[PDB]
């Protein structure tokens, strides 16, 4: 009756990451016989690490971990094998000879790579859509790219395969600039501010950025420098972002489901706090230990089964 779950969130104020644990703590406070503990690691693996001992001395039965370092995975687990406690890692995808290290840990997340696919191919429908996007007429897209954290499994594959989906569906592109933002709105505004000051300024055609929180940056300074017709696109669809969609600000987005990787990690967890098998009584499609989530595109022409147009 006391089934307690330990849940650590890497960072409490990362837009997306915000939208999944309100939507954990609803799961929660929805299932009379669960009790969550949450905390905010701050963004750093130290604080984490420490968060995890506290949790497991309070008898937590299982933890649903996003990590701050995917590479700390291995920290995590011999901290929780020691009291035999299952760890749902999400979000933050670890190696997966951590993952095979410990029977009873598991990862919900998203195939990393569809993200990029999905976003390539939002870019090249309205490429082909809006001839004067291209503003020196060479039939080529200039972009910049604002990608997300270095080595994380999502800003990798986005950064990779939105311009590999391009070159395959026949679009050549020529990256002007290219440089981390973290995720973070404001780095972003100031990254893509720089860019506008420099010598690059009319050339840049297409904003893309791993995810809306930088997309939004990116619209900031843009409007700042009366540059709000370059269409910029981003992935996440946070409700903000779906209202820049709706008003044009941006051109479209990837939806990363929250509600169902919430949904999944709460549900797995709840289960092996339990004692029972990982996915026992639901729908959830665990392969190899993992689940993976579906992006969906989203522009103008599906607006309205994800908000109100
Ligand atoms: O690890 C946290 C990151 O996860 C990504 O999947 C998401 O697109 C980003 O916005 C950020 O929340
Ligand atoms: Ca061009």
């Amino acid at each position: 009756a006391d089934t307690r779950i330990g849940v650590t969130i890497y960072k409490y104020d990362d837009n997306f990451m915000s939208v999944v644990r309100k939507a954990i703590e609803k799961d929660g406070k929805s299932a009379p016989d669960v009790q969550l503990l949450m905390n905010d690691s701050q963004n750093d693996q130290s604080k984490q690490n420490d968060q995890i001992d506290v949790l497991l001395a309070k008898g937590v039965k299982a933890l649903a971990i996003n990590l701050v370092d995917p590479a700390a995975a291995g920290t995590v687990i011999e901290k929780a094998r020691g009291q035999n406690v299952p760890v749902v890692f999400f979000n933050k995808e670890p190696s997966r000879k951590a993952l095979d290290s410990y029977d009873k840990a598991y990862y919900v997340g998203t195939d990393s790579k569809e993200s990029g696919v999905i976003q390539g191919d939002l870019i090249a429908k309205h490429w082909q859509a809006n001839q004067g996007w291209d503003l020196n007429k060479d039939g080529k897209i200039q972009y910049v790219l604002l990608k997300g954290e270095p080595g994380h499994p999502d800003a990798e594959a986005r950064t990779t395969y939105v311009v590999k989906e391009l070159n395959d569906k026949g679009i050549q592109t020529e990256q002007l600039a290219l440089d981390t933002a973290m995720w973070d709105t404001a780095q972003a505004k100031d990254k893509m501010d720089a860019w506008l000051s420099g010598p690059n300024a009319n050339k840049i055609e297409v904003v893309i950025a791993n995810n809306d929180a930088m997309a939004m940056g990116a619209v900031e300074a843009l409007k700042a420098h009366n540059k709000s017709s370059i269409p910029v696109f981003g992935v996440d669809a946070l409700p903000e972002a779906l209202a820049l969609v709706k008003s044009g600000a941006m051109a479209g987005t990837v939806l990363n489901d929250a509600n169902n990787q919430a949904k999944a990690t709460f549900d797995l967890a709840k289960n092996l706090a339990e004692g029972k098998g990982a996915a026992d009584g639901t729908s959830w499609k665990i392969e190899n230990k993992i689940v993976r989530v579906p992006y969906v595109g989203v522009d103008k022409d599906n607006l309205s089964e994800f908000t109100q147009k």
